[PDB]
């Protein structure tokens, strides 16, 4: 039941969602090992992903979350970086798109960094690079992030030093670096109804000059 709908450069909507990836680019502490070395991407297209089921899915949890938290879903709108991409956009998050051995417990992660969600494009740990030339950085191979509607509810606050439940009274996590500055959070959701897929973004990360 999934469409796509090509959004317009000159579109308002195209912009805003392109300054949210290029503006949420930080350094990463591998060198770039998982995600490539670059400081910005080239955008090559932003979709629009409508599937009116998917829609109600979350709208439906969302209510639920809300009405447990001081009516608040605390919604955000945040990267996710997979391999899956495809079938997440067709058939919606669930179990299979959790982090079994992450950090915050074994759930799906969704990054306020852009290039946090780009390390995961190929993979955990950026898994062997493009399909194509098996480089992690590499510069020519279109990848695709998804930008996504995320209800945290009451979210758990972890400090970091950088399918499970949500600690009981929380309807999700927060990942919040601790040691490097400038590196923004990671959320975990337990529940894939929790997350839309609104945007699909297709993209390469730029060579720097
Ligand atoms: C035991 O393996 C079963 C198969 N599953 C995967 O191969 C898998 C699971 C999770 C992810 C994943 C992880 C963490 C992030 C974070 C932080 C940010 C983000 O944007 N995306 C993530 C995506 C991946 Cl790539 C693969
Ligand atoms: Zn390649």
């Amino acid at each position: 039941g999934t469409i796509l709908i090509d959004l317009s450069p000159d579109d308002k909507e195209f912009q805003s969602v392109e300054e949210e990836m290029q503006s949420t680019v930080r350094e990463h502490r591998d060198g770039g090992h998982a995600g490539g070395i670059f400081n910005r991407y080239n955008i090559l297209k932003i979709q629009k992903v409508c599937n009116k089921k998917l829609w109600e899915r979350y709208t439906h949890r969302r209510k639920e979350v809300s009405e447990e938290n001081h009516n608040h879903a605390n919604e955000r709108m945040l990267f996710h970086g997979s391999p899956f991409v495809n079938a997440i956009i067709h058939k919606g998050f669930d179990e299979r798109h959790a982090y079994i051995g992450g950090m915050f417990g074994a759930g799906i992660y969704f990054a306020e960094n852009s290039s946090k969600s780009n390390q995961y494009v190929y993979g955990i740990g950026g898994g062997t690079g493009c399909p194509v030339h098996k480089d992690r950085s590499c510069y020519i191979c279109h990848r695709q992030l998804l930008f996504c509607r995320v209800t945290l509810g009451k979210s758990f606050l972890q400090f970091s030093a950088m399918m499970a439940h949500s600690p009981p009274g929380h309807h999700s996590v927060t990942g919040r670096p601790s040691v490097n500055g400038l590196a923004l959070a990671e959320y975990v959701i337990y529940r894939g109804e929790q997350a839309y897929p609104e945007y699909l973004i297709t993209y390469q990360i730029m060579r720097p000059e």
